[PDB]
């Protein structure tokens, strides 16, 4: 028999671009999609659970192909500061005190209550203390990559290049075998790491076959400041140190020239688009249509909550429709069905995952969510793939699957605590200002 | 005694950016906030009605400069295409075709419901059909302003220039005297609009003291035509025909050289920012900064939900803020206070009510909402005005007061009827689409 049976109003399959399947059934076994079919005739089927989906549309999970989960703790804590003075008098005296395991575990799952909220299903992360963000992605049932952070200076954590890679490949051995977490390599960006590291993170990775997960081109300081120090921008010296293929997502890539898109299209390799960040902290608009046109796989993330400071991929991939349009001053960039597939398929194909999830087609796994559009906000109802991106929101999103496992169901978490989510976030209230 | 007592975590006055009182109450009578006072006093004096409401921010109500409510009809019938397109093939034919009375009418009060779910007190609309928006506005009690639409080709409301103004001014004398209903003069845009009826709006609005509403410098084609067909660009053009002063609300103002930036501080008008519908049209960034730096009161709108698709003015707030980074390339610009302002006060003095709204103050009209911080959105809570930009959702308003009487009680809405909007949203797809 099936474990369940989904029926919905519509069903945003993403296979192809407007493809909506009308009053159709989600069958689900051993945690994949079964079959696809007429609502009529899932009625006579045997099922452990059946599920009715009126005015709801049923469409894949959303993946967050950048985020910093543990940074939900320092969410609107300093805002609108110029970067240097937000980093270094602000969040950066706040993480050398703060975080340790307890910080990277709260902070993890305090994030993905929230992204399970807003029908995220898949976050790419990457941070500090990688057992805390595992055991967190156990705990939440989320499909989790935990990205091994790589930083040339100490912190908390590690105290130097190797450390950090000693560290985050230890803590990697004690989750092996497990099917929806997945450990990345994460070189924080060119400007604080060293060629001699990148070299180590592309043999590692290639002994590995582990994913790399990098900030690139974020800022035209940043492109500037590595033609003096390395002699060439970033993406080329990247290309020299062997790093550009098709493991790596390249986050950001704001600052592109028309050659850095070709370079991109021909390694392969897929970017994390994250237009709330690169608005608020004045980074720029990524050329997302061009590198779309090229053949690049461009998906969408969050960043960290301090710069974002929702964790709502709804409002990112509706952000980054918008956003498009305004920077190529053309109304028709990034459609909403575009916009959809950057949420979704694209995201999957970044991770090297586009065979198994990403879309409804029988075969995958069943990351699904379910939004209820009988509400005002989404009235009149014309076209379920227009409302995802342009009008509905993560407050409408009903139910979360992950390889057919609930993890919402009518907006209440089965697999985390909310209540013990909001008593960990007002627990670091009171530790990070000082109160008792 | 009081009328209402409602105490609350926190109260974000609006009369100073950044500030914020903790533990406070507010006591209203006659529909005027009466006093502001610690929660501790509150306790011991007589009220109908008290309120609390622990891990509440209260702030004044927002005020949507710029909408066209009955356009929630429309909302997402037709998107990511050219704009002419969009228009002459989708959009046009569908108002020929449905806009009665009955349209304006159903289309105003689904947009009211939605807007007081989001927060939002005040509406400065504008459309056909004056005296369905004049009733919409009256059965939801909202603050409306109701803008007169004038434009020189027929419609189903008018057949000329002088007889959008007569039906207007008679449907306005059907509503005189009442507190929260403005009649206002909508000349469309300076395209469709000539200098006679121009002229005829300004000897028109002296005589009556009416406000004018009208969408200025939204697109350079507008801008460029402008010089091609009256000899000056459309600001210009204005001055000289005696439009601009500080009864005039000019929506969009995208397009505007730095001459023009002053010619609006020196005639004291007051522009609605758009971000929105600015950004998903393709017509640019407002330079609001340099408007505000000048003196400009700059409001916020939605504009229609056809080009939105929301009418969230939480979203459209934050959108405000990220947008205006994003175009100086300048993390401080539109600090969250600010932004803030540019929702509420700005808004009031728009409007030319800023002795009345906008703030918290007493002897101001008790127009006011109540957004729940307790969820995972905006945990940790470490400052509201940050969340309330940046974190916090429509989804997040709890309570809505307009001249202290509730529209809106743990988000059941109080004086429309929430299954109704839905049903006339749903005969709007049927009779929309061609469906039965
Ligand atoms: C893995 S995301 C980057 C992490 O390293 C921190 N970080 C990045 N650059 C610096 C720097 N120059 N000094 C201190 N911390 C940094 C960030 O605040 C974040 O915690
Ligand atoms: C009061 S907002 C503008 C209204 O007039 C309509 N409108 C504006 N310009 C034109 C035009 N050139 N032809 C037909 N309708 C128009 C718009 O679709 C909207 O209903
Ligand atoms: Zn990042
Ligand atoms: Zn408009």
């Amino acid at each position: 028999r099936y474990e369940k049976i989904i029926s919905a109003r519509w069903i945003i399959t993403v296979e192809t671009d407007g493809e909506v399947l009308e009053n159709h059934a989600i069958a689900i076994r051993d945690g994949k999609i079964a079959a696809i079919i007429p609502a009529a005739d899932a009625a006579g089927l045997e099922a452990d659970e059946r599920l009715e989906l009126p005015d709801h549309v049923l469409m894949p999970g959303l993946i967050n192909l950048h985020g910093h989960s543990a940074m939900s703790l320092l969410r609107g804590l300093a805002d609108d500061k110029a970067l240097m003075d937000w980093l270094t008098n602000y969040i950066w005296p706040t993480e050398g005190k703060h975080v340790h395991d307890d910080f990277v575990f709260d902070g993890s799952l305090l994030a993905m209550g929230e992204m399970i909220r807003g029908g995220t299903t898949t976050i790419n992360d990457m941070y500090f203390y990688n057992a805390a963000v595992a055991r967190a992605g156990l705990a939440s049932g989320m499909r989790t990559f935990v990205g091994c952070s790589i930083l040339e200076f100490p912190t908390n954590y590690a105290s130097n290049a190797d450390d950090y890679i000693a560290k985050g490949m230890a803590e990697r051995s004690q989750f092996l075998g497990e099917d929806l977490l997945t450990f990345t390599l994460a070189p924080h960006a060119p400007y604080t790491v060293s060629d001699d590291t990148f070299r180590k993170v592309v043999t590692l990775a290639e002994q590995e076959d582990m994913l790399i997960h990098c900030h690139i081109h974020e800022t035209a300081d940043e492109v500037n400041n590595s033609v003096k120090e390395h002699g060439q921008r970033p993406l080329a010296r990247l290309q020299r140190l062997g790093l550009l293929s098709p493991r790596l997502v390249a986050a950001h890539m704001v600052h592109l020239n028309d050659a850095e898109v070709e370079l991109a299209a021909r390694h392969g390799l897929s970017t994390a688009h994250n237009p709330a960040s690169n608005m608020k902290l004045a980074s720029g608009i990524s050329p997302v249509s061009k590198l779309m046109d090229a053949g690049v796989a461009v998906g969408i993330g969050t960043d960290g909550a301090a710069s974002n400071n929702k964790l709502d991929m709804l409002a990112e991939t509706r952000l980054a429709a918008l956003l498009a349009k305004v920077g190529t001053l053309d109304p028709t960039s990034v459609p909403a069905a575009a916009a959809i597939r950057m949420a979704t398929l694209n995201g999957a194909r970044a991770l090297g995952i586009a065979d198994k999830v990403g879309s409804v087609k029988v075969g995958k796994q069943a990351d699904l969510i379910a939004l209820d559009l009988a509400q005002l906000e989404t009235a009149p109802a014309f076209d379920p793939i227009s409302h995802v991106v342009y009008a509905a929101g993560r407050e409408q999103v009903s139910h979360v699957w992950v390889k057919g496992r609930a993890l919402m169901r009518e907006r209440k978490l089965t697999t985390l605590d909310e209540s013990d989510l909001k008593a960990r976030a007002g627990d670091w209230r009171n530790r990070i200002l000082a109160k008792e």
